[PDB]
């Protein structure tokens, strides 16, 4: 998009201290991080899935069931929605250009809870944050156990422990910037 | 064998009028059938066995659900079975010509009737019993060409193709027919004797 000069910028003016800071982490290192490297690391998930079976459709069910959702698209959902509650308050803002205070409280608010549910999702479903060599399946039609393993399994752990850690970031980053309006305000 | 010649001529001095026709019939147009045509006509059953499907094991229970027993082990049990009961009078009437001799048709004066005519009935029954079996297990005397199979594991039903289905059927036919003639001339035997001594 030859546009995200002037939405970036946009949002660059009606921003705070902190809220530029946050800024060129969400953008250099989660958008970029997601579109030059990770993107291409996750192209043969499936392709390169090899299960030690002549089972027919025993392929398809075991990569199913132990990847519901790829990770490069949980980052990509959860991109956009720690996005619109930033962009809804800087449209506002330029708008105005009192209430604000009851919007940038809460644009803070649901980014944390976004930030740290798709964090806890990500724990739950992936039981941890590092990926195994070999998954044992038992989905029908299966016979018994089968032996499956992964495309990239290291490079993947690289690439999520980076994405968690930076998230962790952005957490800690909202927090300073309710500490800062808390006091303020009720202190 | 080599001796086949022996038993074979042993068999038929100790035999009536009809029960040399029987030993013809038996040896040339089932046990020659057998070994020289049918055996290889079977021989590749289940390598030829095809069926429509990627799972595996489900060609090996498609054709053990269909062909339980093969054609032709049941009809060497039946041969095997069929020949025991005349190769034991048989050897029971050199013994009994031994003893006379010690002291060329062959009639039946005193037990020999019980163990001749006992030995009638029971290839009577070994027959009607195999070729029972032949009828019920194969649903009559005609190969398919296609059987529709879904025994575990094979997915819903799966069309499987027999090797050489109508030769198959031809030499099906041909050894019920002679079977058939070998009943028959065992119950005309069984006439002959009924009518000398309760007749």
């Amino acid at each position: 998009w030859g546009t995200l000069q002037t939405i970036l910028g946009g949002v660059n003016k009606h921003s705070t201290s902190i809220g530029k800071i946050w800024l060129t982490v969400l953008f250099i290192f989660r958008i970029m991080i997601l579109v030059v490297a990770a993107k291409e690391v996750w192209g043969d998930e499936q392709a390169d899935f090899v299960c030690n079976t002549l089972q027919p459709g025993c392929k398809n069910v075991c990569y199913d069931h132990y990847f519901p959702i790829s990770h490069i698209r949980l980052w990509a959902l959860q991109l956009i929605f720690v996005s619109t509650p930033a962009l809804l308050v800087a449209m506002h803002v330029a708008y105005r250009r009192g209430s604000l205070w009851w919007t940038y409280t809460s644009s803070i608010f649901f980014r944390v809870i976004f930030e740290a549910a798709f964090m806890y999702v990500f724990y739950v479903m992936y039981d941890g944050f590092s990926m195994q060599r070999l998954v044992k399946c038992n989905a029908w039609p299966c016979p018994n156990t089968v032996d499956c393993f992964v495309s990239r399994p290291t490079e993947k752990t690289v690439f999520t422990v980076f994405m968690i850690a930076v998230s962790g970031i952005c957490i800690l980053l909202n927090v300073t910037e309710l500490c800062y309006l808390l006091i303020r305000y009720c202190s």
